[PDB]
């Protein structure tokens, strides 16, 4: 009860979250057709995100749809390379070595390894994404990331702290977080719960902040804040 793989005329993001937003059915389990009120009512009723930071995702979103001007996004379109889909993800592979859309065992375990406690935190969550920037760069003839995908890498690694942990301490326990990558489903029974106070576009900005503050390269190499 509550959840269900998608099936072969479903379709999926790059996006862990939105995944397993789909397969719990709040957000229409095929992926298709999503709208901007459907955005505000799913992550509202999932995970307590505000209408206005759902509003500024769901614009980014209409952008990859190929249709101009669109009112609507289904989950693949947000796969189109370079456009918010970008290298250097946690647990996808980049698109030059294969499809950018479904989970990566060989990326996600890099991505762990640098998650080295049971809760993580800013600094353990800010390491493991440059490991995967540096990493990339130096495999990937073709590695590229731009101002806006920058900005959405250090936004995914504050979101799934902020939006899965607490806000507050910048913590979130390891479990919950290999959880939702490996399964796309919310971990309830490990002790998940959705919290009560609005997730806001001010706190999102508030955590990638303190990942870029926690970054201590004594020389910045391309493309890291
Ligand atoms: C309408 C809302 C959203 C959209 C349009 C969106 C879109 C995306 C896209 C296009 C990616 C792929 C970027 C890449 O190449 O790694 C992504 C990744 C991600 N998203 Fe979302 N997202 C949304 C909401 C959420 C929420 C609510 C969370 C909460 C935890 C979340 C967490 C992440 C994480 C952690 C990744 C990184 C995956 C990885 O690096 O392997 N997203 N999102
Ligand atoms: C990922 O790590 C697991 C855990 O040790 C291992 O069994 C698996 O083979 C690894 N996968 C890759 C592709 O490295
Ligand atoms: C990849 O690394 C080089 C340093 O060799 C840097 O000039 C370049 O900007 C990096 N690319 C990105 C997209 O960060
Ligand atoms: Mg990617």
């Amino acid at each position: 009860s509550g959840w269900q793989a998608p099936g072969p005329n479903d379709v999926r993001a790059p996006c862990p979250m939105l995944n397993t937003l789909a397969n719990h059915g709040f957000l229409p389990h095929d992926g298709k057709g999503i709208t901007v009120n459907k955005t505000i009512d799913a992550l509202g009723s999932a995970l307590n995100i505000d209408a206005n930071l759902s509003t500024l995702l769901f614009g980014f979103a209409a952008t990859t749809n190929p249709q101009p001007n669109a009112t609507f996004f289904d989950l693949d379109h947000l796969s189109r390379h370079n456009i918010l889909e970008h290298d250097a993800s946690l647990s996808r592979q980049d698109s030059y070595f294969g499809p950018a859309d479904v989970f990566n065992e060989a990326v996600f375990n890099q991505t762990k390894s640098f998650w080295t406690g049971d809760i993580i935190d800013v600094q353990m969550a800010a390491n493991a994404r440059i490991v995967r920037l540096l990493t990339s760069n130096l495999t990937n003839p073709e590695y590229s990331l731009s101002d806006l995908g920058s900005a959405f890498s250090i936004g995914e690694s504050a979101a799934y702290i902020g939006i899965l942990g607490d806000k507050k301490s910048a913590t979130v326990p390891k479990s919950w977080v290999e959880y939702l990558f490996e399964n796309e489903r919310l971990p309830y029974e490990l002790g998940f719960k959705r919290p009560n106070d609005p997730f806001t576009t001010d706190d999102l900005g508030d955590l990638s902040t303190q990942i870029i503050n926690a970054q201590h390269f004594p020389q910045s190499p391309g493309k890291v804040e």
